[PDB]
């Protein structure tokens, strides 16, 4: 098959309620989609989703960078991912979201010209996802009520964002264990928030609150700082900000950095990317979390559980971007409804539009 033409729309959709972590403040999901035409006739949907104060992305730059894209692989077949992101690579040093957006239209095509789920291409461990929520930094006994309320709604695994100091941040868990008990799963998520050391004494201090792990504890470059916190803590650590691609992966497996990985599309460039730092990862003994950026919609929420279906070591999974989305910007896929089970039909592809 041939790729025909590309078309890229920018959408822009406001959140039920702007979400607060320790970089800043969310209120607006605004994102690239991509359809990627061939000449037989199939569609493919991809979206770029840049979080500017993870990557630094913009929708104007990753509109703009998804233009150039499309004008190079124009006759290209999509199964060749391989060529496809040597083109990109070529094109642009660095922009993940406009390379993600091109990757995963190309394996909604690949899905459907096989007449096929993506999971199944994949790796086809699984035909669906189990995903936590998050809840936005605040006043502790409003986590802890949201939590009650999240919780009522079906979650077993909450995601707790803290980071505006570990005093604080210690209250808000402890508020939040006390109001829904033991039988529920948290993970605390700082954002690079703390120093090494009050990492160690926060965890430390919450060592009788049952934490299941802590992700990006520190500043993303202190990968020394990183491993201190995860050589002095038996609690399990995950890395975020820290790594964005394969690259960054090997140098973490490398220097036995972390515990666990957080996957994003947005971060590496797509599922070809993704699935590299899973192999590494998996060789490492290291089990990675799929997550996302809250500017992602169901184009790349549905892609990223499709992968995190397929992939035995995709052990965990934080796909709740849609949860907060006013609209849908196309049918099918992952839903708007906030719900723990995101189950991936068996139409081709993505199952979208
Ligand atoms: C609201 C949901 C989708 C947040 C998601 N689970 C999450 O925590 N993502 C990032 C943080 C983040 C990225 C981008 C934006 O705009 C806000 C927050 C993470 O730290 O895992
Ligand atoms: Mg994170």
């Amino acid at each position: 098959m041939k790729i025909k033409q590309v078309h890229v729309r920018a959408s822009k959709i406001k959140l039920k309620e702007t979400f607060t972590i320790a970089l800043g403040t969310i209120e607006s999901a605004d994102s690239a989609i991509v359809e990627i035409e061939t000449e037989e006739g199939l569609v493919g949907y991809g979206e770029g989703g840049p979080g500017i104060f993870i990557t630094g992305e913009t929708l104007a730059g990753t509109l703009e960078t998804i233009e150039l894209f499309g004008q190079a692989i124009i006759g290209l077949n999509p199964f060749n991912i391989e060529k496809i992101h040597e083109v990109m690579d070529k094109i642009s040093a660095f922009a993940p979201a406009a390379k993600a957006a091109i990757d995963i239209a190309c394996y909604d095509l690949m899905g459907q010209k096989a007449q096929l789920p993506l999971y199944q291409l994949l790796g086809g461990y699984d035909n669906q996802v189990i995903t936590d929520i998050t809840l936005g930094i605040d006043e502790p006994n409003v986590m802890a009520q949201k939590a009650v309320e999240k919780v009522k709604l079906g979650f077993d695994t909450l995601k707790i964002k803290v980071g505006t100091g570990i005093e604080a941040d210690i209250a808000r868990v402890k508020a939040i264990r006390e109001a829904v008990g033991f039988d529920i799963k948290l993970r605390l998520d700082a954002n690079q928030a703390w120093t090494p050391k009050d990492a160690v004494k926060a965890i430390q201090a919450l060592a009788d609150y049952q934490i299941e792990l802590v992700e990006q504890p520190v500043k993303r470059r202190d990968l020394e700082g990183l491993k201190y916190v995860t050589s002095q803590v038996n609690t399990t650590i995950m890395a975020d900000e820290s790594c964005f691609d394969a690259q960054d992966a090997l140098e973490l497996v490398k220097k036995g950095t972390v515990d666990v990985i957080n996957i994003k599309l947005m971060k590496c460039g797509g599922i070809h990317e993704a699935l590299k730092i899973n192999q590494i990862c998996e060789t490492a003994g290291i089990e990675c979390m799929i997550g996302c950026m809250a500017e992602e919609t169901t184009i790349g929420i549905t892609a990223a559980a499709h992968l995190a279906a397929a992939q035995k070591n995709i052990t965990r999974a934080d796909l709740d971007a849609t949860f907060g989305l006013e609209t849908a910007p196309v049918t099918g896929g992952v839903s708007l409804e906030a719900k723990p089970l995101l189950e991936l039909g068996e139409a081709a592809g993505l199952g979208i539009s």
